[PDB]
């Protein structure tokens, strides 16, 4: 897709106060965008989870996958054109998440 | 394809490498990730090496070789298939399921 589901997957994240937020092109890699960003607690976590899952089904936009919701490590939102991933601090993959997967200048 | 594929089996089965399994990225990313794990550090780097030393045998260009030292998650990029060598405790491991059509062997 484009920035209009991103700019609205990085507010919702951001209403909630989700930091270290990165979006990644996954445009020639996979089959659009890939945003990523961390809470500092489980409860954290599921609440940036919860502010996409409310916002996505106030624009009408259908989830397509929510996984690791409960546990609160790992959260995956799939959104379509765009994918979220919430990790919580201290998930390990999300240190190497530099093994998978060009970022994407959110400011532009 | 299977060529390939059928090159880092065989290498990471020399080492013993335990649960292997191969995923059809077709349709997904932009071929085939191999997933497989040791039982110890030493163990996951001896699948980790005889992959790069079959690899240059073959004259097959690693483009990535990340994590050798700590040997927790070894990720070997060999191009049209990249092999992720876990340590079994490594709790990613057992993740690798989010992320992400099983191939057969
Ligand atoms: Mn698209
Ligand atoms: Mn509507
Ligand atoms: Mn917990
Ligand atoms: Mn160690």
């Amino acid at each position: 897709s484009n920035q209009e589901l991103l700019q609205l997957a990085v507010n919702a994240v951001d209403d909630k106060k989700a930091e270290q937020v990165v979006a990644l092109n996954m445009k020639g890699i996979s089959l659009d965008f890939f945003l990523i960003c961390h809470g500092n607690s489980e409860k954290q976590v599921q609440a940036i989870a919860h502010e996409l899952k409310k916002v996505a089904q106030e624009q009408g936009i259908e989830i397509k996958r929510l996984e690791g919701y409960e546990q609160a490590r790992w959260v995956l939102i799939d959104l379509g054109d765009v994918v979220v991933h919430v990790f919580h601090k201290d998930e390990r993959a999300y240190y190497n998440l530099e093994k998978l997967w060009p970022t994407v200048e959110l400011e532009g």
